[PDB]
């Protein structure tokens, strides 16, 4: 039961962990990004 209970809690939050960052990476990326790309785009209007 002992091995049950880890091999169990591995199979989620290793699962998990990894399913996580995929998911985060997603969702971390567009931060940074979208407002930094709209102050670069924006700022066209100056090299215009």
């Amino acid at each position: 039961s002992i091995k049950q209970t880890r091999l169990q809690q591995l199979n989620k939050i290793q699962t998990l962990t990894r399913a996580n960052l995929q998911a985060q990476e997603e969702l971390r990326q567009k931060e940074l990004d979208l407002l930094e790309a709209e102050l670069q785009y924006q700022q066209q209007a100056d090299g215009q």
